[PDB]
């Protein structure tokens, strides 16, 4: 039958694709591990992060995110000595601080991941591009909520890494019309 185009080989991707990917999340944990991993593609390639996002779980997953907000530096360079993702002191920092600028939207009893939601007007967004060329990068609600997250003093949030928030997350349905989920005309 047919299938999505993104994936050009490396089966693992495809299982990933099965698995989420286009699937609109609501859990504020899987949106928080998204943006942060995300950061990662920068430079790299996609199937780069997929991979050591699960190293990457085994470092932060055991830790849980509030207890990232409550760590010192000291743990972010302690953890360092393990290398099985990225090195880069800088980056885990970020960590840190996306669970303290985290935590204080949940003071409030407003799930940040909520607030994105409401960049989209809290409706679900849909395409029906052909061609992966066709799908454009540069949507309003996108550039918009890069500005909110760096508000947040959310780092690595460049116009790229948003757009991929919205595949991940699912804000957005984008799998071309040879994806068999994706018909177009057939309801
Ligand atoms: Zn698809």
């Amino acid at each position: 039958m047919e299938r999505c185009g993104w994936v050009s080989q490396d089966p693992l991707y495809i299982a990933y694709h099965d698995n989420e990917w286009g699937v609109p999340e609501t859990d504020s944990k899987k949106l928080f591990e998204m943006i942060c991993l995300e950061g990662q593609q920068a430079g790299l390639s996609w199937i780069t992060v997929l991979k050591k996002r699960e190293n990457y779980r085994a470092c932060f997953h055991q830790f849980d995110p509030v207890k990232v907000a409550a760590m010192q530096e000291e743990d972010v360079e302690r953890l360092v000595q393990d290398a099985g993702i990225i090195r880069h002191r800088g980056k885990i920092q970020a960590i840190i601080g996306n669970a303290r600028a985290y935590l204080q939207m949940e003071q409030n009893g407003e799930p940040f991941a909520d607030f994105v939601w409401s960049f989209v007007n809290h409706q679900p967004q849909m395409t029906q591009a052909t061609t992966l060329s066709e799908i454009p990068t540069s949507t309003p609600a996108s550039d918009a909520l890069s500005k909110a997250l760096k508000k947040r003093g959310f780092k690595f949030v460049g116009t790229t890494i948003c757009y991929s928030f919205m595949q991940a997350c699912g804000l957005v349905n984008d799998h071309v019309v040879g994806c068999c989920c994706y018909p177009g005309n057939k309801p």
